[PDB]
């Protein structure tokens, strides 16, 4: 069963920090993972939720492009998972287009999205932090 995980962070302030994401895709014999900048650094449009959605979108885009289908996708954002499952409304103007992109991807992938606690999402967390550190080192821009 293909399982992907995503995460996003925004530090050292939220909002107005550096927003990064990370994701990991588990296949039985190999792993593919990704991490990066979600928004322009220190911009007022870097937010935690934008970062989380960006990690989700990049995860599902990567899956789609690789020909993965019917994955299970796990994250530790209750808000994002509940929005993606039709259980919380999306009303924030900057989240709406990201939610829409993610919903189209979820439909195309026949993805199932479930919440797990933070301590079960450590790899994707770690990768969002690696991305953050890389931005601080001028290695992602």
């Amino acid at each position: 069963m293909i399982i992907g995980y995503f995460d996003g962070l925004c530090e050292p302030k939220n909002p107005g920090g550096i927003a990064t994401f990370g994701f990991v895709i588990y296949l039985d014999n190999r792993k593919i993972e990704g991490y990066g900048l979600a928004e322009k650094p220190f911009s007022i449009n870097s937010t935690n939720n934008v970062a989380e959605y960006s990690g989700l979108i990049c995860l599902m885009e990567t899956m789609l492009r690789l020909g993965i289908s019917s994955p299970i996708i796990k994250g530790d954002s209750q808000l994002v998972i509940k929005q993606m499952n039709g259980e919380y409304k999306v009303k924030a103007k900057r989240i709406i287009p990201l939610y829409e992109k993610a919903i189209e991807l979820k439909k195309k992938l026949n993805a199932t999205l479930i919440w797990v606690p933070r301590e079960e999402n450590k790899e994707a967390d770690r990768l969002s932090r690696v991305a953050y550190e890389l931005v601080r080192r001028g290695k992602l821009r």
